[PDB]
């Protein structure tokens, strides 16, 4: 009940040679957030991930909650498929809705946790 809890988009669909603007929120019980600790990434580092280099993102405070724009630029010869991504939001405390050894564990399993989206490059 502690945790941050996002809400994403589960597939995000975009395309070679245009740009993309989809957005996702955050909650918590606190109304508070580590902006700075709030990201967009893949799983293996703090960072968009290869294959989806030009990946960006946005975090605002609105009332009691984060908006968080997911944006950028595809470039024509991108390669398409399809990619795991994952909103990691953090409280002013500290909590997260999603711990690494979680995410990892998903991977692994094919299962979930709160935050995951697929990135879908057509
Ligand atoms: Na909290
Ligand atoms: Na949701
Ligand atoms: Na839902
Ligand atoms: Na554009
Ligand atoms: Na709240
Ligand atoms: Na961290």
């Amino acid at each position: 009940t502690e945790r941050p809890v996002v809400n994403v988009p589960s597939e995000i669909t975009v395309y070679r040679g245009e740009s993309f603007e989809y957005f996702a929120t955050v909650t918590d019980n606190s109304n508070a957030f580590d902006l700075a600790k709030t990201v967009v990434r893949w799983l293996y580092s703090n960072q968009p991930g290869r294959g989806t280099e030009w990946l960006q993102y946005s975090v605002t405070q609105v009332g009691n909650q984060l908006k968080v724009r997911i944006f950028g630029n595809v470039p024509i010869d991108t390669t398409i498929g399809d990619y795991t991504r994952y909103v990691v939001a953090t409280d002013a405390a500290g909590n997260v809705n999603a711990t690494q050894t979680e995410m990892g564990n998903a991977a692994v399993d094919k299962t979930s946790v709160n935050g995951q989206f697929k990135l879908i490059i057509r």
